[PDB]
């Protein structure tokens, strides 16, 4: 349960990651 755990998600959620 983490966005930063997923490179794809991280780049899509720059505020988060």
């Amino acid at each position: 349960g983490g966005c930063c755990s997923h490179p794809a998600c991280a780049a899509n959620n720059q505020d988060y990651c």
